């Protein structure tokens, strides 16, 4: 399942970091300009 | 608790890498351009 | 071997991330614009 | 132990994720223009 996050990003790379750490989640994407994790 | 650092960032996204390894924490913040790990 | 993404990149230090989340791979690349992964 | 990279760098939070997922290691320094693990 997905998360949001109140972190800001403007390219998806960014995302895999907060998402591996707060989640252990594999997958980012940048939507909105926040972090979503899948 | 929460713990700083000497690590200068522009974004919150950068410090999670350097919470993690410092510190084995899951969560950080650009704190007006250091990060702190949560 | 190689596995390439189409997560965009300018440095490969922003690869890592995205290559040990996405594969369980230990290094990578920016090439051409995009992260790959070995 | 120290070790090198080939990965450019201008800032330091940009070296800790190369330095943990190539080496394990918990901390890194751009120097020179590249990361440096240690």
């Amino acid at each position: 399942g997905s998360r949001p996050t109140d972190i800001k990003c403007s390219a998806s790379y960014q995302c895999f970091p907060v998402c591996k750490s707060r989640f252990g989640k594999t997958n980012g994407r940048c939507v909105n300009g926040l972090c979503d994790c899948f």
